[PDB]
RNA sequence: ACUGCUCUUUAACAAUUUAUCAGAUCUGUGUGGGUGGCGUGUGGC
């Protein structure tokens, strides 16, 4: 459920994998809808992004009509 | 007095030869690191 905190286990935050992947997320597009804590190595989510913050080259109404025809 | 009478609406371009569909790293202050050469002399064994 949104408004939740998730992280990696407390004994694995010095890894090459974790540091690399977190720096990678830092180098990607930073979500305003997901508070990413690259120092705390975690994510806190509040609410799913609305019509404004998603991809604009995608079809879902067509998928809805294909699944509902 | 006694060389001196319009000339006519502002700078005035270099770029150049297959060729394409563009084609992860943003760290430390753990620490070693912050007088002799020669000569001469004496004496000893």
């Amino acid at each position: 459920s949104p408004n939740d905190v998730v992280s990696i286990r407390e004994k694995a935050k010095k890894q090459s994998r974790v540091k690399a992947a977190l720096e990678l997320a830092e180098q990607r597009e930073k979500p305003t809808w997901l508070e990413v804590d690259a120092g705390k190595m975690e994510g806190t989510f509040k609410r799913k992004p609305e019509r404004s913050d998603l991809s604009a080259d995608i079809n879902e109404h067509l998928i809805v009509e294909l699944y509902s025809k």
